[PDB]
């Protein structure tokens, strides 16, 4: 349970088995089961994303519905129509429950404050290339639950992990 006076911070991402989460300003696969899972977890909560992740959303879809959208930028003239832009995680993490939804820079930034991670791993063989955005690496303070491999309607295997720490 999440007491309303707390500030719970979770990270949620989908990665290939290599750790790649983004390339060329997009996610280099599509998995409908992961889209549904991402929405089930985040709906109703504040979502925090990096400026480059906001840029990756088509103008017609953003801000993402059903969730308070917060965008991190250091640029005083960057504006996100329909959403709030803030310059730090301290300013972004005011809600009782916040999901950090990417990308690679913002996961690394938020990791020291996070107590939950929800991961989808997609069994697509995408090697890491220079410039890719990557999932954060989780140290031994994190305890994980790994689901069995499942199979998507799209013909890719995937599995879910849930990590927690104190
Ligand atoms: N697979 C997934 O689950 C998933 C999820 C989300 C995104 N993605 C992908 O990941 C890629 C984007 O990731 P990315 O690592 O390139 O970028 P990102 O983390 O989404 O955004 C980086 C931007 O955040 C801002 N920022 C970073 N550190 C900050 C700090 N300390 N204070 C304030 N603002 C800060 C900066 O904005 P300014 O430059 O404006 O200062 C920086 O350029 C895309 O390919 C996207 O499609 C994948
Ligand atoms: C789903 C990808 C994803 N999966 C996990 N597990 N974690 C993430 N953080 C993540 O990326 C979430 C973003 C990309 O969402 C997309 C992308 C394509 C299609 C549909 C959506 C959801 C739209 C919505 O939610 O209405 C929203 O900005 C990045």
């Amino acid at each position: 349970l999440v007491p309303r006076g707390s500030h719970m911070v979770g990270l949620i991402w989908a990665q290939a088995t290599s750790g790649v989460i983004g390339r060329g300003g997009d996610i280099p696969w599509r998995l409908p089961e992961d889209q549904a899972h991402f929405r089930e977890i985040t709906m109703g909560h504040t979502i925090v994303m990096g400026r480059r992740t906001w840029d990756s959303l088509p103008a017609k879809v953003r801000p993402l519905p059903g969730r308070r959208n917060v965008v991190l930028s250091r640029q005083a003239d960057f504006m996100a129509s329909g959403a709030e832009v803030v310059g730090s995680l301290e300013e972004a993490l005011t809600s009782p429950e916040t999901w950090v939804i990417g990308g690679g820079q913002v996961y690394a930034l938020a990791l020291p404050y996070a107590t939950r991670c929800e991961v989808t791993e997609v069994d697509i063989g995408l090697p890491r290339e220079a410039g890719d955005a990557l999932a954060p690496v989780l140290d031994e303070t994190w305890r994980g639950e790994t689901g069995e491999w499942r199979f998507s309607r799209s013909g890719l295997r995937y599995r879910l992990y849930s990590y927690h720490r104190s």
